[PDB]
């Protein structure tokens, strides 16, 4: 109803392909509802043979958990677009867990990543990038059709810790997607991590037919709006509260 | 079901526990599922509160995991991989992380997944990963493991050249991609310097190290595994138990 109008207004303001806006209430409830309607969006946007990429986290999890069980294959390929969280997320939100579950729901194939998302030593990080396994995953990223992505925003402390979060907070980092940081205007911004990361590059993400961000909250507003302005996503699954914030 | 065969294996090889299922002329996949089902009952019987439970990869361990009884109560169990990922060399279904996560759900425990590969291109990278906090955390569980579930490899996955080198080095089988001869002695290969998985010494310290395996070969990887004492329990079939004694 009003949600539909909020969806239309967002499409027009940010040049988006698709938008889902849910009402909600509680926090984790709203996320389940976003996950449900966002999963409905994904299922309609998918095309046979699509390479589908998944980031990690609660938000993407909500969508994957709500995916209808397909009765037939659309020759889909499911791949993670970031390495594993190295213990910093519980297994249920691990990028491989989500990728695997989505492949089962979608009756597709999955190719799981056996490298970490973050490596402290640049040397090791670089060496893994040269292995056949990484190149194989990366080559899927090169041809990504659809991405599902949460939007990070100042876990910010969890992932990056005080020391690195500082540089972020001082560098006016508004948010991140797959551990790729940007300002409120959408501009990329280098960090103590922009060298030690194993995840899809924003340039590649933008080449996807659909990059679907799923996120909510006035707290995450800067992250979400920055992603919109940078065009790192071209679809948005969110709630009415945030929607209105975005239209302000 | 097959109590004499089980006791014969226990006595010959010094095993704590053994399951021998009767494969009634039935095909391989079916026989494996049977092993999985009765092996799962054994694992569930052997668990103690707070056990750290280590899983290798592969479809034999998968058969067992797929057939774990769904626990109603937590036994504060912690499930972990005892080998890195296969780097796309196995279907996702049989990935060690997939198996670990699924085991934890059935056991109402917690899982800690491994975000490093089992086999690296070179020793530099594999040593660097070992210095990482994540690897240290996982390897700490290996150091105090209570129960392990492993398949046993025998003579594609390692490449024709490596395969040939294995054949030339008299390698009869592997556990967690650590290789041994037919008498169960360890053999070091061009891959040991590139491998990230539990050491056999750490596997031997576990209360139960459960091999699940079958073979059509008189001279199998399993007899090696037993002689080397890398496992102290075995889940297998009638035909293999008989071979192991014959």
């Amino acid at each position: 109803n009003e949600n539909l109008w909020l969806e239309q207004q967002l499409k027009q303001k940010f040049g988006l392909k698709d938008v889902v806006v849910v009402s909600g209430e509680d926090e984790e409830t709203q996320l389940a509802m976003m996950g449900l309607h966002g999963a409905q969006l994904l299922d309609r946007l998918l095309e046979p043979g699509d390479i589908v990429g998944f980031s990690w986290g609660r938000a993407v999890s909500a969508l994957v958990e709500n995916l209808p069980q397909a009765g037939q294959s659309r020759q889909l390929i499911c791949v993670p677009i970031i390495g594993g969280p190295s213990g910093k997320l519980e297994s249920r939100y691990h990028v491989n867990t989500l990728t695997y579950s989505a492949a089962a729901k979608l009756k597709g194939e999955s190719h799981l990543a056996d490298f970490p998302a973050l490596l402290d030593n640049p040397l090791i990080r670089n060496g893994i990038m040269q292995s056949q396994h990484f190149k194989t995953i990366s080559a899927y990223w090169d041809n990504l059709d659809i991405a599902l992505v949460g939007i990070g925003s100042p876990n910010w402390h969890a992932f990056y810790g005080g020391e690195e979060s500082d540089d972020l907070n001082a560098r006016q980092v508004a948010g991140d997607i797959c551990s790729r940081f940007f300002d409120i205007h959408g501009a990329m911004v280098e960090t103590n991590m922009s060298e030690k990361t194993l995840s899809i590059e924003m340039n590649k993400l933008k080449q996807a037919r659909y990059s679907i961000g799923i996120a909510m909250s006035e707290e995450k507003y800067s992250g979400i709006i920055g992603a919109l302005r940078g065009k790192y996503i071209n679809c948005l699954v969110t709630n009415s509260s945030t929607a209105e914030l975005l239209l302000k």
